[PDB]
């Protein structure tokens, strides 16, 4: 869809069209060609100012000024053939065309014939062809050399160093003059169009200024006639109009009626462009607008006389110096603002002594969430005895940490220069701010919030431990005030003591994404502290999964005996459950449990056919016994209990096995009737 | 808090302070104080225009124009004594003070002396005082009668029919002139401050225009002198300046330097205010800068040509006629916009034949959600075979319902004039749109979306049934074309049984508020559904117990048997909920099953110790026998299940109750078991 936007994308394709072939076609940014563009601009300015002066004030040029306009035509005849070898920075397909058939074309159907007619000698042709008046009107073709001046004001309007509404004013002020030069030349020419005997019916032949009479006006010096005509044209253009010089003919009345009608529109356009420049306000009135919007809300909220002088100081600081333009920056998205922040703040954050060699992603997460702030001298930022809500890094300036003993004894603890941080020994700790950080010189602090430097400090636990090691590998803070806190927060175990607990709570709640974000960054253990549990002992069974993917990941060790003697098969089968005990047994789960016979006798005694069939179905041999070496059939034949020893004996258990009293389950079952389990034991007994 | 809000508040308390006492004080907005505020306005205009003409052009008035300035002074002394009997609106409050001591004061410390010493006859005590030309400078105090005109231009920006910026240029055009009348008068006066022998060194005494020499200028008539001076002052004010009349003295040079310096900033202020009038632009360029924003997005999206006319026909219906300023409506809050909608739209919706006999709160609930729309003729709105998504109410204009059957031709089945809403029978009779409703005259449709006219229809179900039974059934409601469909609108399945389903549905998961609202809007008479269930059936135990209070519910009859034979306590015993089976004994709490003995006889065979304890602890009569005259204890002894026959025999059951065989449970236990249950039922056999 880049064919739709060829301007927003594909801006500078440079590679495959610089030196295709022909080795001659100059790119229109060459330093040897832009030294010719100014030369032809000076020649075009001269040749457009002299052309109405050649038309109006002469009838054929004299014998002097002949080599001058000969070389003036030569310096443009060079530029005529030089534009066949200049490229074609294009409009729609944004690439400089080098093809010298699209250079000969796009020029021959453009400003060539108006620029080739204007290099014929029109005052040798005039003096050769019988001195005809209408062949001297072809000098006016040479006013097409104001293209080189209007192209200069188009290469200046797209120059961002100068405001475009100021280049429009300069363009209108170059249109205002040279329309008074040309009007002066035409106003003198309309006096030369009458014969010298009718010179008393002209604007200049009938002129008398002071004691000087302008009679026989073709014999006055050229710079008196030109200054007289230009004085008329400029006091007419400015609409002063003294009337010492005025139109007398009808051909001068018509020209003045055209010329003041042009200058009225031109002066109204100049006033409009100047007003449009001024309504785009300056720095001082954009300061004073929000300053009077902030004096109110400081007069009706009744803020104190010191907080008012701090607010006015910061408003006068964001204007008049230090143009912090984040309010313009907020249109830029978060990725490009993060790239700007990694360009601007990484030279300052990487030299902070708190971050002695952390990971680059952690410093990236720091510099993503930074803010620039400026404070005047005398400000208090964090005072002693309050909670720390922001972490500050001094980019440049000079700060001062102080402390008081009893009576306001403000002694200089340290002087926080550039590449220093304060508020760092209380976000790590949970204590008050220990120092009144006061400002000495105009500073440029970088502010990080407390909650950001808890989230990115608990996520990046290796770098957090590195930060705590940077804090303790010091003089143990006796450089400041010897406020030693234990050894900070000491090594607090986030390797195994809390991270195994964190991944186990992630398995218990059933969060698969938190589980795999923890274990895919390494650190998958098989043990919890404070117990013998595992991320298989929790999730898999007791929780019974939440999330079916909790068993496939990494193949963790099954049959791990915990602190209470429970394998994860036993935890999966106690809560009953029927997916993990169907799924764990193919992974090699086992029912290892000490005194399993006594446990089976207690589950006979309570009475739970579902629990005991899940024990036997998931793998259990009911010939293991207790302290009196009694099989579960020996207790399932004690209190009657049919249908409980049936599911035992279909799972496989012999009848002939004695006890402390020397009784088998045969005659132990001979306390109840014939159907009551004695037929069952005898026909599973004599079946082999 | 409200004392800050003084003039932005209630502000209408003049009623108590109107005529306390003092019996003379005229209210400012009287009618006889508006035949004075224009009479002496056109007296103040005359006296303010004549005062520089009396000063400049005369050296004392003639014997005529004597009664004129006599009555001109006595009219202003009539005003100077009539301003003592006029109340005034206070500045900081908004109450008209009527106290005739704060009328004499606030006036005497204000413009009273400048309106009293400009009321002495300054021509009578000039000519009768040994005439000195410095008691004629006290005529200029009568230019404090321009207070009336600037008060008229202060009581004109309070009006709302004209713009406040057009009044600020009309005030400037009254300041532009009369600063040329005063300048003409005190430009002629500076010519009369020279002696008549030095009259050739003035602007008028040395003047010669045409062939008329202005010599001995004190004997020319008054209007030639005034027109000459005013012509100079007006061609100077406009900065034209012909120079036929110019300053000659030094006092006239000084006055012209003051005057053109004043008129320069006055003309710049006029140009600025006229520009500010045009920056707040007109509607014919508020349309053109909106429509060229709609030329793109109709070219960059490549729309059709009938849609590009349908779009642009609605933006010259927004602007250029029918000024719908609803974008200026949405900053008004939703309560006040609801009151606006109740004021405007309610006579339109009250006359729609859809709503004949609806409740007032229903009509108030649909007029909040309306929208105004305008359509040009020829447009279709809802075509045939399309899903309806809006409901339309016609205000004015004329629509046309059209339907096409086979050949593409349409027939005018109904002309929809005002109060002839359409789009109604495709939401109640929930089918596709059956017509192609086309605009034949510029209309004012009121749009309600389909989703709101489902929610307000289902909430107000009585008004919904009222809508779908009164809908032109007296005039065969398919009265556009035939529309052969059996039972279109007459109770197609929404009845007074479905709210019982809604109570049962909300009760099944438990809500405490939807069933409470449905029994407040309706009732709880234990209405049922197909299976004979109840809210006591579902809310208690089918869906498991949500609140304990679901079983009381202001008094519900317990033991309501459904079609299956289940009671709401049998649902408890099958479900569990020992707190619910503790609560249900408060009511009658019977367990009437016909095969209750067979149900106990099969629950001793399935095998249940907890379910049987919930059966017997709630009251079950645990010796009732099945078809074979077998008790529950009969089967519990024949199968020989210990711990279940115990639970039967402590709950009260006869142990010698025989069966169809005549076989007691005594010898049934002896044939089944050698345990023989002798400390279980033989000891309760010999208990009697
Ligand atoms: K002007
Ligand atoms: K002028």
């Amino acid at each position: 869809e880049t064919f739709r936007w060829l301007d927003s994308s594909e801006h500078r394709r440079i590679e495959t069209d610089g030196h295709n072939d022909y080795k001659y076609i100059i790119h229109p940014k060459n330093r040897w060609y832009k030294a010719w563009e100014m030369f032809i601009l000076v020649w075009a300015i001269y040749s457009s100012l002299f052309t109405p002066m050649e038309f109006g004030f002469f009838r054929g040029l004299p014998e002097r000024l002949f080599v001058l306009d000969i070389v003036g035509q030569i310096a443009f005849l060079v530029d005529i053939v030089l534009q066949f070898f200049v490229a074609y920075r294009d409009t729609q397909t944004y690439r400089t065309v080098y093809k010298p058939t699209r250079i000969a074309f796009r020029y021959l159907k453009s400003h060539f014939l108006m620029d080739f007619i204007g290099c014929f000698p029109w005052d040798l042709i005039y003096k050769a062809s019988g001195k005809h008046e209408l062949v001297r009107y072809l000098l006016w073709i040479r006013l097409f050399r104001v293209r080189k001046v209007v192209e200069f004001f188009q290469r200046l309007e797209k120059d961002t160093r100068i405001n475009y509404l100021f280049t429009r004013i300069l363009k209108l002020l170059f249109v205002e003059v040279y329309c008074t030069h040309t009007a002066a030349c035409i106003f003198y020419y309309l006096a030369t169009t009458l014969p010298p005997e009718n010179e008393g019916y002209t604007w200049i032949g009938s002129l008398k200024l002071g004691d000087y009479s302008y009679e026989n006006f073709r014999e006055i010096d050229l710079w008196k006639r030109y200054t007289t005509a230009l004085y008329f044209a400029i006091v007419t253009m400015a609409t002063v109009g003294y009337g010492d010089i005025h139109a007398v003919n009808l051909r001068e009345m018509i020209f003045v009626m055209i010329y003041v009608s042009f200058d009225m529109v031109l002066g109204a356009y100049l006033i409009g462009n100047i007003t449009a420049l001024i309504v785009k306000g300056s720095n001082t009135e954009r300061f004073r607008d929000k300053m009077n919007d902030l004096i109110s809300f400081m007069n009706r909220k009744k803020l104190g006389r010191d907080l008012r002088s701090q607010i006015t100081g910061h408003v006068r600081l964001q204007y008049d110096s230090h143009y912090t333009d984040t309010v313009m920056l907020q249109d830029i998205p978060a990725s490009i603002r993060a790239k700007i922040a990694q360009l601007l703040y990484l030279p300052y954050i990487k030299k902070v002594p708190l971050f002695k060699g952390c990971s680059t992603e952690f410093i990236n997460q720091i510099v993503i969430r930074l803010h620039e702030e400026y404070f005047l001298p005398g400000e208090v930022i964090t005072e002693q005895g309050n909670v720390v809500d922001h972490l500050y890094f001094v980019c440049e300036g000079l700060l001062e940490a102080l402390v008081t003993k009893t009576d306001g004894s403000e002694e200089s603890v340290t002087l926080l220069g550039p590449h220093t941080s304060f508020g760092d020994i209380s976000i790590i700790c949970n204590i008050s701010q220990p120092f009144t950080v006061r400002v000495c010189e105009l500073c440029h602090l970088l502010r990080l919030d407390k909650q950001s430097f808890s989230n990115i400090l608990e996520i990046y636990f290796h770098d957090g431990r590195t930060i705590l090691n940077n804090i303790m590998e010091e003089k143990e803070s006796n450089d400041r005030i010897k406020k030693l806190e234990s050894d900070i927060v000491i090594h607090i175990g986030k390797q195994e003591a809390e991270l195994a607990l964190k991944v186990n709570s992630a398995a218990f709640q059933g969060d698969f994404y938190q589980l795999k974000s923890l274990i895919r960054s390494g650190a998958d253990p098989n043990k919890t502290d404070y117990d013998g549990r595992s991320p298989l002992h929790l999730a898999a069974c007791r929780g019974y999964e939440d999330i079916t993917l909790f068993l496939i990941q990494e193949g963790v060790d099954v049959n791990l005996k915990d602190k209470f003697g429970h394998t994860p098969l036993f935890e999966a089968v106690k809560a009953g459950q029927e997916g993990v005990i169907g799924l764990l047994v193919k992974e090699g789960a086992s029912f290892n449990l000490e005194d399993s016979g006594n446990f089976l006798c207690t589950t006979v005694a309570k009475g739970d056919s579902d629990f005991l069939k899940r024990l036997l179905s998931s793998g259990m041999n009911p010939n293991s016994e207790d302290y009196d070496h009694r099989t579960p059939l020996h207790v399932a034949a004690s209190e009657g209990l049919f249908l409980m020893a049936k599911m035992l004996v279909e799972a496989g258990a012999s009848v002939i096995s004695k006890d402390r009293w020397g009784n088998s389950p045969l005659d132990e079952a001979r306390l109840c009737g014939n159907k009551k389990l004695i037929k069952l034991l005898e026909d599973v007994k004599n079946a082999q």
